[PDB]
């Protein structure tokens, strides 16, 4: 088990190296979520809000949740639900634009799961849950945190953080030209240089495209190790696992055909 080809054993070892670069990257943007959520928790905008909740008092905490958003960028969305569920405040940022605002409409929310998932929590403990998309493509994970001022519950952070947005910044890595796939724990894809595999879990017209069915025998090792490749004499595959936010694997996958394996320079 080890021999080999070596224009193609160099290949995999660089495309280890970029995994182990990018999944750093990655560490640090989850540890950036969870900093952040705790400024946000402790902000005093909120305590100022939770006392006494004016709309002088609102309007305040908004303008500064807002400053938050639009100049942290990858939070699509940024959110207060009391102990109750409700939205009190709704702050939506777009990228594209760049302008961070408060939303008017706030919807009651005890009906979801995640809300209720969220309620399981503990005082300040930052857990996410799944991903979700927009229309009918736009994808974005959720993050929870219970709030409590004295170990007294108050309401729920959620945040949506961009995950399109993420992946153009995390996913391309132009001096070695290597694409970085993500792969859930589950076997779907989220993030690809091809977007018609993606979220075979929501759209089930996209099934098929689950990395236990495209490739049986190397999901195993990527499932139970932390890091490797493996080719199957079609692909070579590289892989390495981490933790985001959640801590659920999330798998960081560099996948090249042979004719891919076609790796000349410039
Ligand atoms: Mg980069």
């Amino acid at each position: 088990q080890a021999l080999l080809a070596n224009n193609v054993e160099n290949t995999a070892k660089e495309a280890l190296h970029q995994l182990a670069y990018t999944g750093r990257e990655y560490n640090n943007i989850q540890d950036q979520i969870e900093t952040i959520s705790d400024l946000l928790g402790h902000s005093q905008s909120l305590y100022d809000y939770l006392r006494e909740p004016s709309k002088a008092n609102l309007t305040i905490l908004e303008n500064m949740w807002s400053s938050v958003a639009r100049n942290q960028k990858l939070y699509k969305q940024i959110r207060f639900l009391d102990t109750s569920g409700t939205e009190k405040v709704r702050i939506k940022y777009d990228f594209k634009t760049s302008i961070a605002g408060p939303s008017l409409i706030l919807r009651d929310k005890s009906a979801r799961e995640y809300f209720k998932y969220a309620q399981s929590l503990d005082n300040e403990q930052i857990s996410a849950w799944g991903i979700e998309l927009e229309r009918d493509l736009s994808p974005s994970l959720r993050i929870l945190m219970p709030i409590s001022v004295n170990d007294v519950r108050q309401g729920y952070l959620v945040l949506n953080v961009d995950i399109e947005y993420l992946s153009s910044l995390l996913n391309y890595s132009p001096v070695r030209d290597f694409h970085i796939e993500l792969v859930k724990h589950k076997g779907f894809y989220i993030a690809s240089p091809d977007e018609s595999r993606l979220y075979g879990d929501i759209i089930p017209e996209r099934s098929q495209f689950n990395f236990s069915n495209m490739y049986p025998d190397i999901w195993p090792r990527v499932v139970s190790e932390q890091a490797g490749y493996s080719y199957s004499g079609e692909h070579l595959i590289a892989f390495s696992s981490i933790k985001f936010v959640s801590n659920e694997p999330l798998h960081l996958i560099i996948d090249l055909s042979n004719e891919q394996l076609s790796k000349r320079a410039t």
